[PDB]
């Protein structure tokens, strides 16, 4: 037997995934996402197993050219892996979304100031949902245990992340 | 609670739940799409694995750091308009690239580009393809045999998940 976790950047993609293993008889079903929005919308959904991948940031940049987005995303990209994060990016409608991570929070400071830079260079809106905290993870767990989430998973290529709430929790 | 660590790099992993270890987490798990890093995950101790399934594992070697991440750009740019879902990590020597989300059309697209490139920046790449259902169904009784007891498996394309569950 296994679990199967769906790994969703929206909303609308993680539920018609869901509702599809759920239609498919799926016994163990997961939701893995950076967006406590989106782990919070797969509990009321009935998903009792959650993976929170928490830390860094995720920066969205939204615009009807694609071209301007790739081109903002390339150079975040660029930024972003020469202070050593782990990089995900998807282009999602008119939405380009970034998850950083593996960077310290000084440097996401400056991710965050260089995402603001990128939007005003190419003439895109970007909105930057980031924090990911320890203590942040830790009070959302509890949130979702609230909810009904009977199984949480916390995920990281930032050992040092796990570590803190590690010793947090 | 259970601490997943997440690795494109084998060595970095065995340091990683080593320090969890040394901590005190009683429920540690290794995600990966590379087969030899799970493995050496279980050979460790660890008997909780995610298989990230599918897609492509792109490892760019024989540059600097900035030609690694020019190589990172080109390929992304590709990967994102056939609706990819891409991570990148610059990782010492090598730029690691997991492509995922998109049927195998796109996929010998993307092999043929990190060749191209490899060839027209003159730059090593390895492409690790082998992301069907059915060879991570043989790869994940490999891994039950080597000592996981809990096997989680993981992607964006639910499309993929679907077909191994018909198959197994
Ligand atoms: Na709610
Ligand atoms: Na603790
Ligand atoms: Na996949
Ligand atoms: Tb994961």
């Amino acid at each position: 037997m296994m679990t199967f976790i769906v790994w969703a950047l929206n909303k609308d993609e993680m539920l018609k995934n869901i509702e599809a293993l759920r239609k498919a008889g799926a016994k163990n079903i997961a939701v893995e996402s950076g967006d406590f929005d989106i782990l919070r919308a797969a509990i009321e959904a009935g998903v009792e197993t959650i993976v929170v991948s928490g830390g860094g940031l995720t920066i969205v940049f939204t615009g009807a050219d694609r071209a301007a987005l790739r081109r903002a995303a390339k150079r975040l990209l660029d930024a972003a892996l020469e202070l050593g994060a782990v990089v995900t990016v998807a282009l999602d409608g008119d939405a380009l979304r970034v998850r950083i991570t593996g960077v310290p929070e000084q440097d996401l400071e400056r991710l965050r100031a260089l995402a603001r830079e990128l939007a005003a260079e190419f003439g895109i809106e970007v909105e930057v949902r980031g924090g990911g905290t320890p203590e942040r993870a830790l009070r959302e767990i509890q949130e979702l245990r609230e909810l009904g989430a009977k199984n949480i998973w916390v995920e990281s290529a930032n050992v040092d992340w796990l570590l803190k709430l590690l010793k947090l929790s």
